[PDB]
Formats: structure tokens, sequence, C-alpha cells
């Protein structure tokens, strides 16, 4: 589950063979190129580093902090350097200048799921079969190599590229950094972790199975579309404090029946089982029927996302 193909190895080598060339990252050396999009926190700007000549994708925190601070969540972010794997974005490297802190990281020309989910209207079945295993092979290889789990799986934390790769980001990985900031969405959050309750990679799979569910209906799914909602989608207003309430009372939202297989359906449920004890775990789901499916089906996720989202 964590061993590598040819090609994965091989493009793992070549970003860390150009990573190699880049020194220490500094602020001058930055071209602004365009907006990627905001994430929590920040804003991200694809950029040129001017002397290596590569781009980047470049977040941006606004934070007026002393260096003792900086100094620490800089150190903290090192730890990425280590992060390692085709389901992991590339990350350059982090520094402070002008009340702002600088991640870098690769650019994933495709952007966010979020922002496929709004261009594509729903995702297929088929197609989030090969983000279902990116996103469990991504949280496998931080738990086993890193023992660290991701905390904030949802459809912006998901990254994809023309050449087909889907990886995670916006993991944390220094408590500095989220003190000091600390204020994103907590409406993909467990049950448990909702309720101040034991938690581990299980609130991670529960979020999983939460953006799985939004991506193929094409809908925050929490409260569930009525009868008429899902006639509109397949033919076949919440405040924040009311949806997290929802969550934690109410049964756990579900696939509508007769438009997704049954493996997926019940790939979905077994990821949305309230009871963390009872969720499917990572072992689990990578043996579940809807992953094996998917695995052996030759999907063309580059075709599909250069088609819906006018890449080229
Ligand atoms: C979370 C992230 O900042 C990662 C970098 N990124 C990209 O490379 C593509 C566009 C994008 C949109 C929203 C958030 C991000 C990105």
């Amino acid at each position: 589950e964590l061993e590598l193909d040819e090609q994965q190895r091989k493009r793992l080598e070549a970003f860390l063979t150009q990573k190699q060339k880049v020194g220490e990252l500094k602020d001058d050396d930055f071209e602004k190129i365009s907006e990627l999009g905001a994430a929590n926190g920040g804003v991200v700007f694809k950029v040129s580093h001017k002397p290596s000549g590569l781009v980047m994708a470049r977040k941006l925190i606004h934070l007026e902090i002393k260096p003792a601070i900086r100094n620490q969540i800089i150190r903290e972010l090192q730890v990425l350097h280590e992060c390692n794997s085709p389901y992991i974005v590339g990350f350059y490297g982090a520094f402070y200048s002008d009340g702002e802190i600088s991640i870098c990281m690769e650019h994933m020309d495709g952007g966010s799921l979020d922002q496929v989910l709004k261009k594509a209207g729903r995702i297929p079945e088929q197609i989030l079969g090969k983000v279902s295993i990116a996103v469990i092979k991504g949280l496998t290889y931080l738990r086993e190599k890193h023992k660290i789990m991701h905390r904030d799986v949802k459809p912006s934390n998901i990254l994809v590229n023309s050449r087909g790769e889907i990886k995670l980001c916006d993991f944390g990985v220094s408590g500095q950094l989220i003190d000091s900031m600390a204020v994103g969405t907590r409406s993909y959050m467990s049950p448990e972790r909702l309720q101040g309750t034991h938690y581990s990679v299980q609130s991670d799979i529960w979020s999983m199975g939460l953006s799985l569910v939004e991506m193929a209906v094409g809908r925050y799914p929490i409260p569930p579309p009525d009868a008429k909602e899902l006639e509109l989608m397949f033919g076949c207003p919440m405040a924040i404090f009311e949806l997290l309430d929802y969550i934690v009372n109410e049964p756990p939202p579900k696939l509508p029946s007769g438009v997704f297989s049954l493996e997926f359906q019940d790939f979905v449920n077994k990821c949305l089982i309230k009871n963390p004890a009872e969720r499917a775990d990572l072992k689990q789901l990578m043996v579940h029927a809807f992953i094996k499916r998917s695995d052996a089906e030759e999907v063309d996720f580059a075709g599909w996302l250069c088609s819906t989202i006018g890449l080229n």
C-alpha cells in the first residue's frame, strides 16, 4: 500500500533533484504570477522562484509576531522536508518576511477539488474512486512514516494536476502556527471531535467520507436534500452552529440510492459511522470492495480533469 511503481519513484526523485537546486528561500526571489485561491489563514499565489526558474505555489499567512514565535514556526515546518510521497504535495520551504509567513510548495495545475467541484457540478464515481485511493494512501503514509494524522481533510485540501496526480496538503505539522493563526471551517469535523471526545486517524476517515458525498452529489450534504432537491440533481438556511449540532445529533449523510454503486454507497457508509470504533479504519478501507474495484479500473483522471476544467 506504501510501495511505489516505476513512474511514481521517478517523479518523486525528479522533484527532490529539482528541490536540491533551490537554496534558502527568500522573499525578494519571488515574482507573483497569479492568485491560485485562498486557504484558511491566508492567500495562495502561483509564483516564479526567479533564480531556479521553478514555478511554485506560495501561501502567505499574515501574522504580527515576535522573532521568537516565527523562528519556532519555521523550525516546526522543517518536518515537511521529511514527507516524501506521491500522495502528499511537495514542499519547498518556509520563511518569514515583513509580517507574513510563506509556505512554498509544489504547484498543482488542477487546483483544489473544491474548485474542480464548482466547475464540474458533480464528480463521477470512478473519478471519486481514484480520489479515495489517493486520500487513503496519503493518510496511511502520514500515519506510518511520520506518526501524524491530517486533522483537516476537506475538498479544498485535496490538490490535483494535469499529470493525473492527487495529493493532500495543509495537514497541521506546526503547533505554534495553529496557535498564532487562532480559523478554517469545522463543517467536515467528525462527531467525536465536535464532542471533544476520543480522536485519531478515524476522524480523518469521517472527513474523507463527507468530502466524497459532497463531490458525488455536488452539494455540502448536511442537512440531507429533500425528494424535490434530488430530482433537480439526478432526475430520480443552517448557520454554522446549527450545522455542527446536526452532525453530532443526527444520522450521518448517505449517497442517494440507484444513482451510485452499492460498493461506493457502502464505502462512504463505513467512513461515516458516527461511532469511531465501528467506523472503518485505513487498513479495512484499503481492501474495501470499492477500493479494489477502483484500483483495477483504468480511469483517465488527467483526461477527465483537463476536459472538465478547460485546462489546455
Ligand atoms: C492549500 C493550497 O494552498 C495548496 C497549494 N495550491 C495549489 O497549488 C493549487 C491551487 C490551490 C487552491 C487552494 C489552496 C491551495 C492551492
